[PDB]
């Protein structure tokens, strides 16, 4: 049985990092959180709890093999190094970092000591209906990749987020930070690696009084034999039933695959939906009890030192992605 | 009553056009083309029909006010040049043009005899969501506009495809071909009428033996308020309902619209579907009795020499833009 521990509380994300964990069978051995107000929600929702006063105690804790987290966006990678170095293995929050430099530095540390870096990349991870696009996609379903469409939008909720949510030195540009699940995705579907930004945009359009935040951007990517499109926002309507109309299409030579992440307007309940156009008709599937193979794989890529839940190289490669996309855009 | 002769009618749109001004009161004089079989199934259509065995007789006619074309893409620029140098204006089945260089006459011709330069953009014109997202989004139902998506499908065929489809030369690269609805849209909703291409992919990653025909193709764009993106194919699956799935997207500083113009996968009878995301709530709305007033609106142009079907400018840009994309792509 694996324990693991939260350090920092920074964003609402860490609730499904550790569930997902907890969900596949690891023990949550406790956590450090600096700020009162999110230690409080946290004790609440996991009951055992024990909070530890100081990051480094953790860190030197023998019975400990994982780290969670999601800090401060910046303040990720250094933590993740720390823990790393300290010979554990880490699951961090999107973004995994915010610079060229960072991801530099965590390479390194990677390399030099062989824990497991990863980033729980949710909107493919705890999404069934792209866990299961991804199935048919493999399974031959619709051909050869054409083209990926990723379209993710995000609820502002501006008066609930924290200060470091606004300052870009802090958060990463809106593409490192909201646009790196769609890179992921787009390496994930063609099955390639590396990829190529033709062209990034990032603008602030609705909120002028926050001007450094994006509130918008978009991304046209390739891989020579797929070509792919991505759009992000900070504006998902008041009126919208969930935070967003998330939308994957998935081009395909024999088919087309539409995914609805989160809602069917005016119609279907719930999220998430697939839509499989085929060489023999249009059928819709309902995805919601397809299994999140993620936690398995992961916990047993620190049992076994492999990479069945994604390799090490995409993982990194998704955030070097959206960094060149933020970089161009500026 | 205006009157008004077809010329060239090596594409079917031919049949919208004509269609199109029947519908708003205009006259079908007569028509001209070289083919037997098109001419046979043209009289067929529109028995009234007086078939003229000489393109320069309708030009040289003092009668008729309109030229109404589809011909070969590559050749509709030269027809559409006699038309309006011999007193005509002239509508013509996207694209208008197939080449900066073509582009470049057609402007100075028609600023020099004053004619009207018209390119039925039917995605848009001949689609009642469309039209009803554009006057939502003039009442103010979504705030600004942040981005467009604009995601087009099209069912290839050939099946029933003439020789002068697979031909570069002939019909324009795809981006100059289908993408040019999406520019011409872009534009529309944008309210601009200068953009950027930022960039622009182009493929043929299904059909081999027509090694000039472009399968596959993207276009990332933008106006310093409003980014976009487009996409298009000759790709829509054997299973699929109709011709394509495509589907247009407004982000707005307050709302979303999708609209799907063709077809609801798996749920709503028909297309053309609008719906709409606000502060209020989600909507999906019926268009299929919404009106098309691009007709009354383009002869009652030609009536009083004015521009509300359609900026001239705007014509003009579409191709423009289209063309950029299609260049850049190579």
């Amino acid at each position: 049985e694996l324990r693991f521990a939260a350090v920092g509380l920074n964003h609402n994300h860490i609730y499904g990092q550790v569930n997902c964990l907890l969900r596949a069978g690891a023990r949550l051995a406790g956590f450090h959180e600096k700020d009162d107000a999110l230690a409080a929600e946290f004790s609440a929702v996991y009951a055992d709890a024990r909070r530890i006063a100081t990051a480094e105690e953790i860190l030197e804790d023998e019975n400990i093999g994982l780290i969670v987290s999601a800090a401060v966006s910046s303040e990720r990678a250094e933590l993740a190094i720390r823990a790393m170095q300290h010979g554990k293995d880490v699951l961090v929050d999107k973004p995994g970092m915010t610079s060229f430099d960072q991801l530099a530095k965590l390479r390194r540390v990677q390399a030099e000591t062989g824990r497991i870096f990863s980033i729980l990349y949710s909107e493919h991870f705890e999404s069934p209906a792209t866990v299961k696009a991804g199935e048919l996609v493999a399974a031959g379903a619709i051909g050869e990749v054409v083209h990926i469409v990723g379209l993710g939008p995000h609820r502002l909720r501006r008066e609930t987020r924290p200060d470091w949510f606004f300052r870009r030195a802090d958060y990463g540009g809106i593409l490192t930070d909201i646009a790196s699940h769609q890179c992921e995705q787009f390496l994930f579907f063609t099955g390639v690696n590396d990829a190529t930004v033709l062209s990034a945009s990032v603008g602030n359009q609705s909120v002028p009084d926050a001007p450094e935040l994006q509130d918008t951007g978009s991304i046209h990517l390739s891989t020579g034999r797929t070509t792919g499109m991505i759009h992000v926002n900070w504006l998902t309507p008041e009126g919208m039933p969930t935070w967003g109309d998330g939308r994957l299409f998935i081009v395909g030579t024999s088919g087309t695959i539409e995914v609805r992440k989160t809602v069917d307007l005016a119609g279907r309940e719930g999220g998430n939906h697939l839509f499989l156009a085929d060489r023999n008709g249009v059928e819709h599937i309902d995805c919601s009890r397809v299994d999140l193979p993620f936690g398995r794989q992961f916990l047993a890529d620190i049992r076994d030192r492999t990479e069945t839940a994604m390799p090490q190289e995409r993982c990194f490669k998704a955030m070097e992605l959206a960094l060149q996309a933020q970089a161009i855009a500026e």
